[PDB]
């Protein structure tokens, strides 16, 4: 028994973004942040879909690097010289959004096991679950991400992971087992899905209006899991193990300074890849994907020294900052999966393209579920009694 | 986000739903109604699913025909002779349930592209008029508009019904429907979204009872229902059945009145893809038998007549309605389930093969769910229109 | 722990069959003429499997195989004694270089003669109160009902019982019904196994025969290939000892009481097999009726093996003789004059089983049926046919 | 004429299977739960085999198979005799309720006792050496590609036949050399005629598909009835025409080899478990390896049981065999100064080659079967030739 809107996303908002959009209509103070490049691309919507395969925000990759010059990226399936292209399909250096603002625009060509002893520990070799332990439903493998504590109601403590992994559509009820189902091997129950979210809408997820197609949905996949009333608790560690103890969110502020999110060095521990490194690349990664609707993903991730920042199964997995100052690591974000079907970008002529992998923003997934994530084993049990 | 039981499916319920059965454990009072039927099931669905392939309530099948006796159909994958079988896998003659109540119990062999003619013709577009049996399609699948229907609580939009799996994916973040064709394969007309569905519902709110002792027991209660566009024309719907004319009111399914009066009844139904058949009661609260762990039910079992099948693929959503016995008007008891993949059969006499059966969700608890009322008249029709 | 032969199908016994034939054509010559007298003509099976073995180098030179029996013209079965060669598409003579062609008449050793004609020839359930029945249905035991193993499903043949040894009472049904290569036993059930239904335990396979040697099978050289085998494919298993006989019946439903094997003497005259009537009981169809029109048929695969096979059955009115599952029905010639009905073979099932072959213009292609002679498997096996319920009891005591 | 057994495998042995466990009681009176005497704790696999057999109904309990031999731990193998118990998944014991973990220590029947052991568990090569055994060799021995018309493999051993002529041949396992469409088994070397140029070796006169656990190790090695043991093997005579010349039985890669080294149920464990082989293959070359277990159980689908003797995984991280090497002769390592002997033959194939779980620093690792050479040597009456000097002798006291 689901609700979505009943008249409210056909001309009463559908007229009212046309509105934010049709009222609107050299050297100036180039673009700072994340929320000044997210609108540039929002008005030129029209023209940068006219020919793409979609488009991000960061800094632009300039002959295999990436630069200090805020641009928007527009992606191509070939990227070819501009000899072969008709005037039709190049793209302007340069462009202007409302009030004078401006930044660049590069073209990226784009296309959509492990075995060690933390590896083993993640998949049932170990006497504690936690951040990188395997979690299954009936069908799929995944991993779990954070320990969380509900805002409202019982306050109920559980786990994060993404959507796609701990629900299916034939089964009524989502039961999760680490680190087998009943049905495959040994586990132990951990508990039932109490409520996820599947798509959220650019207004609400970001606050403005990322595009000017009227249908404009964010693929917020994440899902909640108390844990189970029979279920031992204490058997649940805050230990991220192999990075150590990590702080709260950080959540990702479209305002601050552009390198403080682009370009920053991110971890992850996961069920099928063990701990790897890689790079913030991009971020608000728009659709074009024909029909009629627009998708918006926030994190991407391409890994390190050339290798695959994730493979599949590590979906639900911690994306974690790299700790600069000798802080407590933060996370951002949550790895999402999906559809497997996977997708590379091509960065050097020497080598091949590289495996992308996409996330879901952290502070921003923990707001519309009411959650906040517990980060030391002594704020846990406090949470425990609160039951 | 959704909302799914907090801890009330483990351990609040689940030893109400063991009260129920902890609490609880011939001659002349047999059953009477499906209530009793289903409870003598509900006491013996231990050693029930033991030996087979399914079970559901009804009339004993002897020789083919329905007789006038109340009982549990068991279902196997071969019948065989007594001869064959171990004491430990032939089944009683008759059960006693609680309080007394008792109830015979025989066995049922059992087992889990378009027609064309002016009628089909008319539903997939030939017509003027989109009503009950108009092909209904979402940019995936195909289906067929059930009946037009309005919503009571919020507001008052007039809308149509069709069940799940026809109207709703999981990658859309909006399920947008169509007559004859989407726009991307064909012509067609914009019909609307997709307001609200449901998938399952367990058992003690949908019947009012515990139907079994498993403790994940689910009713497969796919249907949907869908508010007329903004810029639809609800000028051309109209509610009259085509190959059966004006409808009545849904009847509820009573699980407490009389038997004879829904088992055995004739039912027909009009559909996108076999339009206009004719058919036959056979059973009711089929369960599961389908290894997940979960314990899963269907209402209507529906099988055709004249050894011809009830439905095809692309029915999904068609109003399952009673023949008139008396003069009055038709009514619809029930709505055509989906998936019809997997194609199963029952076996009823050993000189003409198999015939395919065909499922159905309760129209009259289904609407209740969904918070809908059906509209049966064009003026009617036109309340709701100005009520919106 | 099997057991082929020692050395003897090689050189030794193989030689002695180049001899036997190599005795002939350097001691066998006709005289000038091709207007050969008829009083030399083929009178008997044996007379037809001579001139087809001593010609069998130009027969299989462009021939999908052979068989013995009567000239089929224009659709009907003569009583014309004649050499069937097989053909994959059959043409007019005007498309034939003059090497393909085959002579009208063949002369063998002796002068004996016969007839030559070319056929064109290439290698999903009933539901009746009968067919039920013999599927679980009933409450007995017979010729028909379904039995099973853990992989495929057969036909019940006939009640044997044992000669030598304990003497103990069973059934027959064909190898490959009641034989896989990974199991290290062999259960039969009725009518499904444990792992896919209910039903009853009928016994194991105690003793089965898959192929023979020609001359150990029909007691001639039917061909020149040293390596000859006749696909005898059948199985004997016994009852179990706690296995209930009471239920078992011998009288073929449909058919009736049938009386005792009629066995297959290769010298006896043509017409007393070829043309005669038969039917069959089966699990998958039930009652089907046939006509039997060749014996003996030959085939040589790519690896140099010549296998043989007794009977060739096809339905009658064009309906199909059998389905896949009919394996090990009881072949049983129609009683004609009153008498009791006896069986000659039983339906072998295998890969060369189910065949089509073309009789007439104006109707498709017609599914031919192979058999082995049922007289001569009995005494590979060392069994006797009961066809009475008291000729039942009588058997059952002397284990 | 196939064969099995009458009234001997049903309620005959089936109940002397059922006393051996019966004059077990042990007494309805517990032992202490405390310390043991390690004078009890198991010498042989003879005592390991017992221990788990009685215990069969509690290890059946959530586990896909058992075996016998000492125990891995952290990737090692241990000295301590102990019964390997094969999971899917192994995990914590956090995660498993009290039916599901496993007791440290069994004791058996007469106070005998033994540990428990965990293992994670599922069911070409170009050198100079793999060339000369494809063909490229001028002599045949053991190691030389041997195929029928359909499958390739490996010739185990030069062999002679103890009852009857006393012939010569080569032994290779059954399912290289048998085929079941096929009325013979012809082999060829390196390949049959219908693939390319090669020399007929010979047909198969014996082979052996299953062995009952009692005639096989001579103890009741399990509580089910119907228990069997995978001893797929053939022996195939040269040829009457063919050149024995050509054959040596020094094993290339290896040297000359000594008489086999029979497995004694009674002498001490270590002189198996956990010894070094290697061996010669036509797929995989001279690969070298050590012994893990022995008398590894299965149960699959119905009632019955089936048991397979040598486990062995490669050493050095290198598969141990290919495909193509089934039948391969394994060869442990040499005799400290005498003459290297073999002791089994590699069975290969269809579900008999599995993966297992050793470290955490590597992935799975292809463990390989192999049923005893002594014992398969037994029951096909066959003794192996170990000279060139001795095979001439038997070549010509052939009968
Ligand atoms: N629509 C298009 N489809 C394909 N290729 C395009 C398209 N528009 C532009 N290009 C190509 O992309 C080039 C622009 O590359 P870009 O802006 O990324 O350069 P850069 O960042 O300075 O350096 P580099 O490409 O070495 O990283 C154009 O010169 C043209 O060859
Ligand atoms: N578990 C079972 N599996 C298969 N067949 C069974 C099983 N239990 C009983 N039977 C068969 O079902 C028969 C009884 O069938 P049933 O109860 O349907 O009889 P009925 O309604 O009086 O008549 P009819 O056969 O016409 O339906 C038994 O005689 C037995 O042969
Ligand atoms: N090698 C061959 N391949 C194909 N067709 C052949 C071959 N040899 C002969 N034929 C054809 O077979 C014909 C002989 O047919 P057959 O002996 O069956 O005649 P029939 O019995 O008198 O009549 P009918 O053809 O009506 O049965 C030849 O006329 C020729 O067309
Ligand atoms: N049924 C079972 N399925 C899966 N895992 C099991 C089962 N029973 C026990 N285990 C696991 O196996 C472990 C025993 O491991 P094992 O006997 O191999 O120990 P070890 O040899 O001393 O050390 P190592 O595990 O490093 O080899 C138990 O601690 C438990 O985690
Ligand atoms: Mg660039
Ligand atoms: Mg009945
Ligand atoms: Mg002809
Ligand atoms: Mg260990």
């Amino acid at each position: 028994y689901f609700l979505w809107p009943t008249s409210n996303l056909q001309h009463c908002a559908a007229e009212g973004r046309a509105n934010y959009f049709g009222n609107l209509q050299p050297k100036g103070q180039q673009a700072n942040s994340l929320l000044d490049l997210m609108t540039i691309r929002a008005f030129h919507s029209k023209i940068l879909r006219r020919f793409s395969l979609g488009t991000a925000v960061g800094f632009r990759i300039r002959k295999g690097d990436l630069t200090d010059i805020p641009a928007i990226l527009v992606f191509v399936a070939r990227k070819v010289h501009k000899k072969w292209l008709n005037p039709a399909q190049c793209l302007p250096a340069i462009l202007e959004g409302p009030g004078g603002v401006w930044c660049d625009v590069d073209v990226v060509e784009f296309s959509y096991q492990m075995f060690s002893e933390l590896v083993d520990k993640l998949c049932g070799s170990d006497e504690c679950i936690g951040s990188g332990s395997q979690v299954a439903s009936h069908e799929t493998f995944g991993t779990l991400g954070a320990i969380v504590k509900r805002r409202t109601g019982n306050k109920q403590v559980g786990f994060l992971t993404n959507r796609h992994v701990a629900v299916d559509l034939d089964y009524p009820n989502q039961k999760m087992f680490h680190p087998l189902p009943p049905n495959l091997g040994p586990g132990v129950y951990l508990g039932a899905v109490e409520r996820a979210t599947s798509f959220i809408t650019d207004d609400v997820w970001y606050g403005i209006y990322a595009g000017t197609n009227p249908e404009t949905f964010v693929r917020a996949d994440g899902a909640f899991i108390p844990f189970a009333d029979d279920f031992d608790i204490s058997t649940v560690t805050t230990v991220v193990r192999g990075v150590g103890d990590i702080g709260d969110v950080k959540v990702i502020d479209l305002q601050c300074p552009l390198n403080s999110l682009i370009g920053r060095q991110v971890c992850k521990v996961g069920r099928s890849s063990g701990h790897t490194t890689g790079t913030v690349m991009a971020y608000a990664l728009e659709y074009n994907d024909e029909k009629g609707i627009c998708f918006f993903t926030d994190i991407l991730v391409v890994g390190e020294n050339r290798q695959t920042f994730d493979l599949e199964g590590d979906s639900g997995s911690l994306i974690i900052l790299t700790s600069q100052d000798g802080e407590k690591p933060r996370p951002i974000g949550i790895i999402w999966g999906g559809t497997a079907n996977r997708g590379r970008l091509k960065l050097t002529s020497d080598h091949g393209p590289e495996n992308w992998t996409s996330g879901v923003d952290l502070g921003r997934l923990l707001d519309r579920l009411e959650l906040d994530i517990i980060i030391t084993n002594e704020s846990l049990q406090d949470a425990v009694q609160q039951q």
